[PDB]
């Protein structure tokens, strides 16, 4: 009946957006477990560039967000077919912005939120001025 | 065995130190449902100052915190002993930054967290320049 999921991503300067998404994640099926995968401070600078808060900070906001249920802190930063068995995991809950994982049934999409970004609010603060 | 807590605040632009002292109010007894209040925009710009984000937007992401059970919003500007009756609430839970509420028993202190605001971060994130 408990179906696990696990959904990786950055997570710097958490935002509604996110929240929607771990959300979606989270009721994928009726009863689920989700896990988040934070990924390291050392690689995601290596591949996505510049991270703003720290390993700890990001995990630390995470462990106050209702639909996670567990964490793995730092995680992969690419999934690897014996993660997903190590873990026990089902289904892996990531934006479609990988291949394996669709063949092999066990790619789930969840979708993504604009202009709710902690970068969209002080655009906003500005605009006053 | 169930201990009714309200929290009341403007919530705006939420970050970790909301965050703690929501886990803080949560947690002040074994058993409790936690109410959390949000302020109107027009009593907070009245009283308080400038809001950021919308009585909407400040609501919405509370929504996924773990620790909140239920949401009044908007709230009333200053809790009364109406207000806790008509919600069978036994404690109120805020910052001591009232004396009615310590008197009649009904007070719990929550503590504050600094260094970790949305506005600390994008200071971080300046000092590259």
């Amino acid at each position: 009946k408990n179906v696990v999921i696990y959904a990786d991503g950055v997570y710097d300067m958490l935002h509604l957006g996110h929240m929607k998404q771990l959300e979606q994640a989270k009721k994928l099926f009726e009863n689920t477990t989700l896990i988040v995968g934070v990924t390291s401070d050392n690689e995601t600078k290596l591949f996505k560039g510049q991270v703003v808060q720290t390993l700890e900070e990001r995990t630390e906001t995470l462990k106050h967000i209702r639909w996670v249920d567990e964490i793995i802190s730092p995680c992969p930063w690419v999934v690897t077919p014996e993660f997903l068995e190590k873990y026990k995991i089902d289904y892996v809950a990531h934006d479609d912005i990988y291949a394996w994982l669709k063949r092999a049934g066990k790619f789930k999409a969840t979708q993504r939120t604009e202009g709710v970004s902690t970068t969209d609010l002080i655009v906003r603060i500005l605009k006053n001025y």
